[PDB]
């Protein structure tokens, strides 16, 4: 629908005769203030400042309320007396604003006791545009991102290509949209992108890419590398050397009684303007304090300052909006996150990244707070850890198998930590510890014209459905075809199979009719395990041009004869780094769960995802001509 809501604003000018009697009076001089109040819309409540012992009180405030005209709105009015002990109510006044029409400025009069006077002004524009995007096409800012991007690519691709085979471009009328693809799972699948990065970097992929998105733990890195002040005239390169610094010492160290004393302190702020606060909004302070402790006050806004002139692949980011009912995760709403905006494309429903936590309603910001730091993002992108944050003080992975729609919403020595930062959130009335550890919102969907009946709203780990973000590539609107994926998802051993995930994306495509390649139910029996599959569309055209998807997967097999993709290791020691394995080892620092990443740890995921990715650049040219070939028709 369209809206049709109002505007109904209120001056309260001031009052004459303020009296609770003579004695009242003789014992405590009346200190008036104001109360607005209008039971149909979004915390109405409103108070005038008061004033210390005043009887003839000049206010002369402004509230403005947005309203459903197919509702009885009744603005209560309230003087009252601030006391020390309970406040006292000298007297209630009724105002139904029907009584009123649409552009009449009029200005009642209210008289408590018969005695005390009050002014009044009323006022009933017509309420404006939403502050919500309504579309299915991309925003103006991405359209011009892609605009602005487009002959970088072309360039980019013909010195990648050659001269030889990037023929069909120089007459090329649009280049191929390449988006790269990071998975979720906790520090290995940020350490491992970061070493994928290094090496779409230095080779030249990225300049080729016109996205870059992420779930999980790829979203820390990238917030990491995107939020850093000299990127990207600076690259991986410098950027992961501090990464590696920051994760060599024990993250769980830092969760110290003084240091979450400061977290509950600054989060206080939050809460006290009126927005939820939870588990994840703590945990989303430990992950920024371990990236990005330099930068804490980032926004997801601030990104937006390295991609004004296209000079970097636009970040997206993903999470999963859980109603309350749905009891299968597979039927979760994706919410895509952007520099530029954040919303549900199911439903053509955006707004901007700085809207994102604000009171709304019908569509209309009815209270706006300062922009949720990125570091509370991050909380909620990886919120899993959040959920079982006890765990991360049996495999994540089997631990999630088990947890039910219902236990994520509405319900050793390192355990002392969890025992001290319950123990301090409690002291301190930051929130129920027995609430949801998910991460919560306000609804900006709440009371919309035509789920809006629900004040907050749940957003948590994508991850909990499948690891792969492929819903915030496959958007029509978007016109991805080259998909290059990285998945560093757990498998039960390295010579396990690694199609689960990507099964259940081609199965979420599916179930929203969105092209996916066909992914041969026996690639890996056929193939055995590979440092990465490639999954061509299909011969026929049902509705044709759907995407390539290269499939890398986190799997040690040349790596450990090589140093660089035509090096092989000579030396005793070279061989050594080398010899190691992901999920096959029982005291594997990769597992989900752990986050302190000693150097050694840290360089083999690191270097081992370089090589891979590197050693395989030239099926991605190939993939790539052939994505150009495919614009030829
Ligand atoms: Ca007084
Ligand atoms: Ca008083």
């Amino acid at each position: 629908e369209h809206q049709y809501s109002h505007k109904f604003t209120v001056v309260v000018l001031r009052a004459t005769k303020v009296t609770k009697g003579a004695f009242g009076d003789m014992l405590d001089t009346p200190d008036p203030y104001v109360e607005l109040f209008i039971s149909t819309t979004p915390d109405s409540r409103k108070r005038t400042r008061h004033f210390n012992n005043d009887i003839n009180p000049v206010w002369n405030e402004t509230f403005e309320f947005i309203l459903d005209p197919n509702q009885e709105n009744v603005l209560e009015i309230t003087l009252m007396d601030a006391n020390y002990v309970m406040d006292e109510t000298l007297g209630t006044a009724t105002f139904t604003v029907s009584s009123m029409k649409v552009g009449e400025k009029k200005e009642v009069p209210f008289i408590f006791n018969q005695v005390t006077e009050m002014v009044l002004e009323m006022s009933l524009e017509v309420c404006s545009c939403p502050d919500l995007r309504f579309s299915m096409a991309l925003c103006d800012q991405e359209k011009t991102f892609r605009q602005q991007r487009k002959e970088h690519i072309r360039e980019s691709m013909k010195k990648l290509l050659g001269p030889k085979n990037s023929e069909g471009l120089h007459s090329a009328r649009d280049v191929p949209v390449v988006a790269i693809l990071g998975s979720g799972g906790g520090f290995r699948a940020m350490v491992g992108f970061s070493g994928v990065m290094k090496a779409l970097y230095e080779s030249g992929i990225l300049d080729c890419a016109t996205y870059v998105a992420g779930l999980s733990g790829s979203t820390w890195y990238m917030s990491t590398l995107y939020s850093h002040p000299d990127f990207p005239e600076k690259g991986p390169e410098e950027i992961n050397e501090e990464l590696m610094k920051n994760v060599s010492h024990n993250p769980l160290l830092l969760l110290t009684p003084q240091k979450v004393k400061r977290y509950v302190e600054s989060l206080w702020k939050k809460k006290s303007s009126g927005q939820p606060v939870t588990f994840t909004d703590i945990f989303g302070m430990l992950i920024g304090e371990t990236l990005i402790h330099n930068r804490m006050n980032t926004t997801l806004s601030s990104l937006k300052e390295k991609v004004n002139t296209a000079q970097c692949p636009l970040p997206l980011f993903t999470c999963l909006h859980v109603k309350p009912d749905v009891s299968e995760l597979m039927f979760a709403d994706w919410v895509e996150f952007s520099p530029y905006e954040i919303g549900m494309a199911k439903y053509g429903t955006f707004m901007a990244p700085d809207l994102f936590g604000s009171k709304f309603f019908m569509g209309t910001v009815v209270k706006k707070y300062e922009e949720n730091p990125l570091h509370f993002l991050m909380g909620v992108w990886g919120s899993a850890f959040s959920i079982l944050f006890n765990r991360v003080l049996s495999t994540m992975e089997e631990e999630l198998e088990n947890i039910t729609t219902k236990h994520i919403v509405s319900n050793n020595q390192a355990s002392w930590i969890h025992r001290m930062i319950m123990a301090l959130v409690s002291d301190s009335a930051l929130f129920n510890t027995r609430e949801g550890r998910a991460g919560k919102v306000h609804n900006f969907m709440l009371g919309l014209n035509l789920d809006v009946k629900s004040k907050k709203i749940h957003v948590v780990d994508s991850g909990l459905t499948f690891n792969l973000p492929y819903p915030l590539i496959l958007r029509p609107q978007r016109g991805v075809d080259l998909i290059i994926s990285f998945d560093f998802s757990a498998r039960p051993s390295d010579s396990s199979p690694p199609f689960k995930e990507l099964l259940l994306a081609e199965k979420w495509a599916k179930m929203n009719k969105l092209p996916f390649p066909k992914i041969d139910p026996y690639v890996f029996d056929r193939e055995g395990l590979k440092e990465c599959y490639v999954f061509k569309p299909k011969n026929p055209d049902m509705e044709k041009d759907c995407p390539t998807i290269i499939h890398f997967v986190l799997a040690n097999i040349n790596f450990r004869k090589y140093k660089a993709p035509g090096v092989p290791r000579e030396t005793e020691e070279e061989k050594e780094i080398a010899d190691f394995d992901i999920f096959d080892d029982p005291e594997s620092p990769f597992s989900t769960f752990n986050f302190q990443y000693p150097n050694q740890a840290f360089k083999r995921l690191h270097d081992l995802m370089h090589f891979n990715t590197l050693n395989n650049i030239d099926v991605i040219k190939e993939a790539m001509v052939e994505s150009i070939e495919y614009r030829r028709q």
